[PDB]
């Protein structure tokens, strides 16, 4: 099933994420290998237990470089724990915002290829993520990006960015907002937003537009503008992720292939899409 770990092998050291029902810790697994540790405090309900251990069950079924690896679970003792590999650099959105401009275009594009490879794996495994966003991508000390945040109802319920179904509007495909059609193709729309987040170093999609204004703009055909210093091929790809008609979007296999080709002929990334400025500075 999954690996049951004895509590004596686990040492919690730092809180890296807290919540009402539990906390996420950085720790060590047997003071030897660093791990992340997610707990479930006493008094949890049946639904909370199913959702909590269900996340571990889903992760245990995956084995991919760009998907968070499960080390094991503590279920025989309390509190219960999910133990995974430790991603040293945290969530991608916060990571990019705190390292603004510090990476090359080729590095940024390689992050996107890793994310896409993880999503292609998930889609082929018949797993729809529903909440793909930079905040749900984790980064390690090799700059590898791994898709995180698995489960069923639990995913959108626990994301504060998801607003009342209960979804994160700015990242969500129109068919999923409109009539709750979540598929790998709505994940592709979300991946286009993640592309835009990466190339902007964590800019907030649609900026200060309200949720209703975002839905209104999308339905009227508006799309996010080109990031600064963005390869033309990258902007073209994210625009095709945002096709209103779900059947016109690339599959993840197409995305990975295109990103592979660009990275392997890296001069192709030097052709930038035009950036339309929001300030005019004219000097005599
Ligand atoms: C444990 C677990 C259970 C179930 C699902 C999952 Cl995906 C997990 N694993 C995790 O939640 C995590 C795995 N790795 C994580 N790494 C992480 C997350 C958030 C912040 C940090 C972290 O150390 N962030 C910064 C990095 C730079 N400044 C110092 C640190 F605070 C690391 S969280």
């Amino acid at each position: 099933f999954t690996t049951e770990i004895h509590p004596s092998c686990v040492t919690r050291q730092k809180v890296i994420g807290a919540g009402e029902f539990g906390e996420v810790y950085k720790g060590m697994l047997k003071k030897e290998v660093p791990v992340a540790i997610k707990t479930l405090k006493a008094g949890y309900t049946e639904k909370q237990r199913v959702d909590f251990l269900g996340e571990a069950g889903i992760m245990g079924q995956f084995s991919h470089h760009n998907i968070i690896r499960l080390e094991g679970v503590i279920s025989k003792y309390k509190p219960m724990m999910i133990i995974t590999e430790y991603m040293e650099n945290g969530a991608l959105d916060k990571f990019l915002r705190e390292k603004d401009g510090e990476f090359s275009v080729l590095q940024l594009v390689g992050m996107l290829r890793g994310i896409a490879a993880g999503m292609k794996y998930l889609a082929n495994m018949n797993y729809v993520h529903r909440d793909l966003a930079a905040r749900n991508i984790l980064v390690n000390s090799n700059l590898v990006c791994k898709v995180s945040d698995f489960g069923l109802s639990r995913v959108l319920e626990d994301d504060p960015e998801a607003t009342y179904g209960k979804i994160p509007i700015r990242w969500t495909a129109p068919e999923a907002i409109s009539y709750r059609k979540f598929t790998s193709a709505s994940d592709v729309w979300s991946f286009g937003i993640v592309m835009w987040e990466v190339m902007t170093y964590g800019e907030r999609p649609y900026w200060e537009l309200s949720n209703h204004e975002v839905m209104k703009a999308i339905n009227d055909g508006f799309r996010l503008p080109t990031p600064m210093d963005c390869p033309s091929a990258i902007y073209q790809l994210m625009m095709q992720c945002w096709q209103q008609e779900r059947a016109r979007r690339p599959k993840f296999a197409d995305i990975v292939s295109i990103l592979d080709k660009l990275i392997r002929a890296p001069d192709s990334l030097k052709t930038l899409a035009d950036f339309d400025p929001r300030v005019s500075i004219r000097l005599p």
